[PDB]
């Protein structure tokens, strides 16, 4: 049955018939809501999941049921019976990838889904060419500063012996170290994959801004380490257009947002190393990278610096100099014409992006609990947008940490 | 479903462990293909065998609670109601039922920040009630004492239950205390905006606006079914604070102020299968409800674009956060007005800080904890706050306050 959503800022109501066609689960049942929980092949299974794929990719180029729709059904039938598996086309690749960021709930850039630059490297066979393979999607992503949405598709899952896994959860991240008193230099969000390569033969600097190597893992076999071209990273001091002595902070982030630990999932296939990248929005850096308890906790400096009263709490003195932090953020990428968006700018998009979707597709599905902003909720649109959430297919998907599961040669 | 549910704190890694869920009693709107969490609203009369079932399960809850389950008491109970459902096809609770009833239907209430203080609710019995002026008595002293001089005590008054739905008690008003908003010709908003439509009705009723930014709404009360009638809460009743600023001399020149007590008056609580169409309730603010939402929504009285005026901020460009700035400042100001002013207040870091070690108590006295994290991450700067990162389960439990259709959609009017 049609379900319908409405906007109560504007009253404006979209019918969704999109949710009928969705197949994988929630999480929730019919007696409790699970949208607050972060995480809730054979032969016989893979061909009806691959003729789904197959009939509304050539839905979607609108010939269904054509020979070439018949014939290409035939050749992945016979093809799954001989070898267990089969090979995507390079057009259902692409469609593939740019519809498993479509039907990605939790994220609010999708009105750009369209555009993706989608590379294929399912040629791979060692980590040295995963390295080159991903210097060049980092290197045509940034276009010096210029950022462009890309995604570099590594061999598909085999028998779950042969993965292609980037140990990294993202390309470029900073390192995190356990100081001997207790405390945390750098990322502590990072800190156990820093030891990781620590352990791995990494000379740390142990700097609070260190670029971590690349540890990639290819065909199965045992990760290896790399360092990327340090002229291949940006980054970009952060500063505020009022406040002189921010700068004084010190901090700095990168410019490449760029996913690496997910699995993308196609017609019953598993790419298990798919690594994507898009450019941030400002709260990413600004509210969770920086005033996580858990990360790098620079709140109280700054409200200090600002001379604030952080004797109660009711002085909202927190959130004062959170917006601040964030405002420094968006100011030193536009100031350094390095691509970001702010949450304002981000969520209108993704509600014109909500209304598209409902008048070509049908619906749209999206993670409220996700979409909206981890600050000044309410007075972006998407609070008070209601969302329906489900399952479509091709899909991004969680996957274990390599070294959980990974058998040491 | 399992026997066990875990949820995850992923600031500080505690784990938690739900049974309670297990007792969960009406849908979601959820289901295995779809959630509908983000969803506001994902006659009548119950008949004798439907009611049978939904009063045993309460009493049998009741008895549980004062460790007398299976007891004479209890199977004395259980034959007295059922008897009385079998010739009357309804029940009377006692009154220890009705305000453990009370309580726990707000110990129930999966949206509220505030239930760390659920044990602690003044239960006023007004099932007595015949008429809207009598109500109109019960709904003053519940003010009087809940406003306590500033000192704001939780309270809840309970009218008459539904009999064939054509005799219910209503409070017409969606709270006790609200401000008028007037449309005007122009296209413009005086006063409230969110409350216009009730407005508008009170106005047909026979109420003479002062048609001003401010003007406190009469109550609009419904007894047993009759048409609703008007009346005049009594000014020194009704606590009020001016809106000003610790630093900024010029916000008093808004000339804002908001009323003391949230007290709401448009839901439905049901106990054991029986339904309390009246029955206003209220406790204390949280600033963000006055200072993010009754403010600065846009359908609201939206001063967002005059603070930030008032405060020289680049208006132009979204990316320099002037409405962040604002907002802020703003929900700084009522913060200080109230405790300036010594009414009850809670800031969202306080109140959600009290949340998490209530739900963990929950967790580990009763099982669980039924949370809508949609409804408990407040309206401004969720992430540094420490529900939102906090895993929640949400389901219904019974006894529970419910939403119900506005009374002037259904009445036969006289
Ligand atoms: C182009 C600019 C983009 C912007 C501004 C953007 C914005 C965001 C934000 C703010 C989040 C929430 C992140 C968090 O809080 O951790 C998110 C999540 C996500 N994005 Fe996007 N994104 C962009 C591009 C992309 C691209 C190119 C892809 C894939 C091809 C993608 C796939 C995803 C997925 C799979 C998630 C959530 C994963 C999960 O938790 O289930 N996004 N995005
Ligand atoms: C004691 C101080 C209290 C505080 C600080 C508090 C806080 C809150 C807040 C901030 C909300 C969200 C409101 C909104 O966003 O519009 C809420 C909702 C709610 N509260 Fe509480 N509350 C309190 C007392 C109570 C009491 C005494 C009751 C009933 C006996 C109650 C029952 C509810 C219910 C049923 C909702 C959600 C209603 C819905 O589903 O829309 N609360 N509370
Ligand atoms: C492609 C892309 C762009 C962007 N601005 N942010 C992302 C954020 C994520 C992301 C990052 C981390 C987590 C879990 N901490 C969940 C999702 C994934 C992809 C992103
Ligand atoms: C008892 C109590 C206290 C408080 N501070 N806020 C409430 C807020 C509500 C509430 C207010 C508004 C809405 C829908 N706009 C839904 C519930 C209900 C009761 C409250
Ligand atoms: C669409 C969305 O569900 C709706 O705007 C909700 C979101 N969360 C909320 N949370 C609270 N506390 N109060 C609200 O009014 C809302 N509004
Ligand atoms: C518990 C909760 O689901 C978790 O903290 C989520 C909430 N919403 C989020 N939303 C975004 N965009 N990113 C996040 O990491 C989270 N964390
Ligand atoms: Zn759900």
């Amino acid at each position: 049955r049609f379900l319908k959503v409405k906007n109560w800022e504007t009253e404006v109501v979209l019918t969704d018939t999109l949710h009928l066609k969705s197949t994988l689960e929630t999480g929730c049942t019919e007696y409790i809501c699970m949208g607050s929980i972060m995480h809730p092949a054979t032969k016989d299974q893979l061909f009806p999941l691959a003729k789904e794929f197959i009939d509304q990719y050539y839905s979607s180029i609108k010939r269904f049921g054509s020979k070439a729709h018949m014939e290409r059904l035939e050749e992945v039938n016979k093809e799954i019976d001989t070898t267990s598996t089969y090979q995507l086309k390079d057009t259902e690749l692409i469609y593939g990838a740019k519809h498993a960021w479509r039907n990605a709930s939790r994220c609010v850039g999708r009105i750009q889904w369209s555009k993706l630059q989608v590379f294929d490297a399912r040629d791979c066979t060692t980590a040295h060419g995963m390295f080159n393979y991903i210097c060049n999607h980092v290197k045509y992503a940034t276009n010096k500063g210029n950022l462009r949405s890309a995604i570099t598709i590594f061999p598909q899952r085999t028998d779950g012996k042969h993965d292609f896994r980037v140990w990294n959860s993202q390309l470029i991240r900073y390192a995190g170290y356990k100081q001997p008193d207790g405390s945390t230099l750098g990322d502590p969000a990072n800190v156990q994959f820093t030891e990781i390569c620590i352990q791995q033969g990494w000379k740390p600097p142990r700097g609070r801004f260190d670029v971590l190597p690349l540890l990639l893992q290819a065909n199965g076999n045992d990760p290896e380490l790399f360092q990327i071209p340090p002229e291949l990273v940006l980054e970009v001091p952060i500063r505020h257009p009022k406040f002189e002595w921010f700068k004084d902070l010190g901090l700095k982030w990168y410019g490449l947002p760029a996913v690496s630990n997910m699995l993308l999932e196609i017609g019953g296939l598993e790419f298990s190393a798919c690594p994507f990248s898009g450019w941030y929005m400002g709260t990413e850096i600004g509210v969770r990278d920086y005033c996580d308890n858990s990360r790098y906790n620079i709140l109280e400096e700054v409200a200090k610096k600002m001379n604030l009263d952080m004797r109660k709490t009711s002085s909202l003195w927190k959130d004062q100099a959170l917006v601040e932090i964030n405002i420094a953020v968006l100011y030193s990428f536009q100031s350094d014409k390095v691509t970001i968006v702010d949450h304002h700018s981000a969520t209108e998009s993704f509600i014109k992006h909500m209304e598209n979707e409902y008048r070509c597709r049908g619906g749209c599905p999206a993670d409220w609990v996700w979409i909206v902003p981890p600050m000044s909720g309410s007075i972006t649109p998407v609070f008070h947008q209601e969302m329906l959430n489900y399952r479509l297919t091709p899909s991004f998907e969680y996957q274990p940490d390599p070294w959980n599961t990974h058998v040491w040669k």
